């Protein structure tokens, strides 16, 4: 809508107060202004009708429980876009400063949250096994970082691309975590992953198998079921990533880790530059060594981290 831009502010998910940016025309909406053509939140109304309604609000102030989910979506997109615009110069997930939509209260109970091809979807959670779950900002950038892909290398949701798919939403979720300093790590949707339950997470990176992901290619799922395994062999992927920043041992391979900065431009040369379609694991691991090898030169210690974390993983 067309309006002032303004700032408000609210409560998000896990009860921390935040300032968002809104748009004012005789009701406050949930539209921010300051970053390319605008990021959008939309509430669905617990129906599966997308997008729903531009989110209003009568005085500029999102502090009802209701609310929290809008605010964080709203913020937490904002964090991302901030992301991928600093670190990597891109601007929104096409290049070209694209509109960021995403809706919120999405059907009833609903355990979930996805990128549909062309906006962002959160459910509520059902309040056991999770909580809304844009109160999480590594789900949020996981989510948006799908766009990225779908955008740039355009891996196929199946099968080991569909594994590499998963594993960069899951990477850059957790570089965009760490950006943003909230309370930061290795494990995937551990803010809104059963509330009951303290210290676990959906997904590790850091040890996979804690929940039965595989952590080396000798591991991988062959079956049919969650598209051929996209969000169980990324567990293979998570880890390299995690031993290529962090460094460790793994299977008697030892890896020097060479931080999180380079873990980000190596991986976001190989998806922008590298990868395609229909990229499996193999083609993945050539992809990121070269370009380590373009960034830092054949014979870097960078090169010989990337390599060291793919033989660590069995993935030749
Ligand atoms: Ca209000
Ligand atoms: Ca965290
Ligand atoms: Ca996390
Ligand atoms: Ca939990
Ligand atoms: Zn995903």
């Amino acid at each position: 809508i067309t309006g002032t831009s303004t700032v408000g502010v609210g409560r998000g998910v896990l009860g921390d107060q935040k300032n968002i940016n809104t748009t004012y025309s005789t009701y406050y909406y949930l539209q921010d202004n300051t970053r390319g053509n605008g990021i959008f939140t939309y509430d669905a109304k617990y129906r599966t009708t997308l997008p729903g309604s531009l989110w209003a609000d009568a005085d500029n102030q999102f502090f009802a429980s209701y609310d929290a989910p809008a605010v964080d979506a709203h913020y937490y997109a904002g964090v991302t876009y901030d992301y991928y615009k600093n670190v990597h110069n891109r601007l929104s997930y096409d290049g070209n400063n694209a509109a960021i939509r995403s809706s919120v209260h999405y059907s009833q109970g609903y355990n979930n949250a996805f990128w549909n091809g062309s906006q962002m979807v959160y459910g509520d959670g059902d309040g056991q096994t999770f909580i809304p779950l844009s109160g999480g900002i590594d789900v949020v950038a996981h989510e948006l970082t799908h766009a990225v892909t779908d955008y740039t290398a355009g891996l196929i949701y199946q099968n080991e691309s569909g594994a590499i798919n998963e594993a960069i939403s899951d990477i850059f979720g957790t570089l965009v975590e760490f950006y943003a300093n909230k309370n930061p790590d290795w494990e995937i949707g551990e803010d809104v992953y059963t509330p009951g339950i303290s210290g676990d997470s959906l997904r590790s990176m850091s040890d996979p198998a804690k929940y039965g992901d595989p952590d080396h290619y000798s591991k991988r799922y062959t079956g049919t079921q969650d598209n051929g395994g996209v969000h169980i062999n990324s567990g293979i992927i998570n880890k390299a990533a995690y031993l290529i920043s962090q460094g460790g041992t793994h299977y008697g391979v030892s890896v020097v880790g060479i931080g999180r900065d380079k873990l980000g431009k190596i991986f976001y040369r190989a998806l922008t530059q590298y990868l395609t379609p229909t990229s499996n694991f193999s083609q993945l691991r050539a992809a990121a060594v070269q370009s380590a090898t373009d960034l830092y030169g054949s014979t870097s210690q960078e090169v010989a981290s990337v390599k060291q974390a793919f033989d660590a993983v069995g993935v030749k």
